[PDB]
């Protein structure tokens, strides 16, 4: 079984939801194929190696996953999108790009964080290394966050995201509605899973052979 959570929202204030994802991660994680952290797994993050005892407890007990044989993977949220490779190694986590496409038994599953979709130079690399001075998944993030300091998903971003990437399943969270939502894309019926935030409990997409679905638990 591949397994999917996001929007955690970690931090000091909040330890009954980090006691939550440790539980997590020392039972259910340990039994999956592999683990997907798709953003917002903190509540926020400058440096990756700030002085703070939650990120050093997260990172041990997210690398003692994958040192079991489960991998794990993150693609970040508008909260932690200065996760760096550090903290990846660290943790033991492998960064991906904003949108992955995965191949889960025999179906492509396309997988983000889920802001891009919203729910509030190309030709010259010269040029082009000029826009993309900063990674794609930081210019967008600090662009969109310095206008909302200065001042639900978009549906024809959904079929346009999944159009471009040859896919009928979308996971993601990032709006905190956990549901299940049927579409069309690439003349065929699609669908978008969305997960929940652990404010008050766990949630995740549990996908295997045979089944996919969203999934609550408690943080007991
Ligand atoms: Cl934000
Ligand atoms: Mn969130
Ligand atoms: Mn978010």
């Amino acid at each position: 079984a591949t397994l999917f959570i996001a929007d955690l929202h970690l931090c000091v204030a909040a330890p009954a939801i980090t006691a939550g994802f440790l539980r997590f991660l020392a039972g259910e994680a340990r039994k999956a194929d592999a683990l997907y952290i798709l953003g917002d797994l903190f509540e926020a993050w400058i440096g990756d190696d700030d002085p703070n005892p939650l990120h050093r407890k997260m990172a041990a007990a997210i690398k003692a996953v994958s040192d079991s044989g489960v991998p794990c993977y993150f693609i970040h949220g508008n909260r932690d999108f200065l996760l760096g490779k550090r903290f990846a190694r660290e943790s033991g986590m492998t960064l991906l790009p904003e949108e992955k496409v995965l191949e889960l038994y025999g179906r492509r599953v396309l997988i983000m964080h889920g802001d891009t979709l919203c729910t509030d130079k190309v030709h010259k690399p010269w040029l082009q290394t000029l826009h993309s001075a900063l990674p794609s998944h930081v210019r967008k993030r600090i662009a969109a966050r310095m206008r909302a300091n200065s001042t639900d998903v978009n549906q024809n971003a959904v079929v346009s995201a999944m159009e471009k990437h040859q896919v009928q399943w979308l996971i993601h969270g990032h709006t905190h509605r956990p549901a299940v939502h049927e579409l069309i894309a690439n003349q065929q019926p699609a669908f978008r899973v969305v997960l929940g935030a652990w404010h008050t409990e766990g949630s995740m997409v549990k996908v295997t052979a045979d089944d996919v679905e969203l999934i609550h638990f408690p943080f007991l």
